C-alpha cells in the first residue's frame, strides 16, 4: 500500500489540487461550455488515477515516463501523449505538484520529468474534456455534468480501454 491518493492524511493535499487548472483546460477545449466542480472532480479522480499508474514503474528519468507512457497508452493515444509531453520538456500545478511527487514514490526528481508528467496527466485531461465537449455539444446542452463525461468516455474504446 505505497500510496493511497485519497486517505484521512494525504486526500487534503490532493483534493481539489486539480480542479481550479481542468476548468481552465474545459475553457480551452470548449470555451461556450460550462464548467462543473461535480464532473471536474471525477475527471481528477481519474486523471490522479492515472499520475498513480506513471508511479508503479518508479519512474527515475525524463525517458523513464515516455516509456511507462509508451507501454500503457493504447495506440494512438501513446504516440501522442509523448509528443506533447516532450514538445513540453523542450495549466495543471506543475510545480505545486512537483513536492508532492517526490512524496507519491519517495524519492528525488529534476524539474524535468515533472514538467513532462504533469504535461502528460494534462494531454489526458484534455483529451478526456475534449471528448466529452463534443458530446455534450451534441445534444445540444452547453454544460459538461459528469454523466455526461462517462458516456463519453464509453463511446471511445482508446480511454474506455486505458482505464480500469
Amino acid at each position: 500500500l505505497p500510496y493511497e491518493f485519497f486517505s484521512e492524511e494525504n486526500a487534503p493535499k490532493w483534493r481539489g489540487l486539480l480542479v481550479p487548472a481542468l476548468k481552465k483546460v474545459q475553457g480551452q477545449v470548449h470555451p461556450t461550455l460550462e464548467s462543473n466542480d461535480d464532473a471536474l472532480q471525477y475527471v481528477e479522480e481519474l486523471i490522479l488515477q492515472l499520475l498513480n499508474m506513471l508511479c508503479q514503474a518508479q519512474p527515475r528519468s525524463a525517458s523513464d515516463v515516455e516509456e511507462r507512457v509508451q507501454k500503457s497508452f493504447p495506440h494512438p493515444i501513446d504516440k501522442w501523449a509523448i509528443a506533447d509531453a516532450q514538445s513540453a520538456i523542450e495549466s495543471l500545478p506543475v510545480e505545486k505538484i512537483h513536492p508532492l511527487l517526490k512524496e507519491v514514490l519517495g524519492y528525488k526528481i529534476d524539474h524535468q520529468v515533472s514538467v513532462y508528467i504533469v504535461a502528460v496527466l494534462e494531454y489526458i485531461s484534455a483529451d478526456i474534456l475534449k471528448l466529452a465537449g463534443n458530446y455534450v455539444r451534441n445534444i445540444r446542452h452547453y454544460e459538461i455534468t459528469k454523466q455526461d463525461i462517462k458516456v463519453a468516455m464509453c463511446a471511445d474504446k482508446v480511454l474506455m480501454d486505458m482505464f480500469h
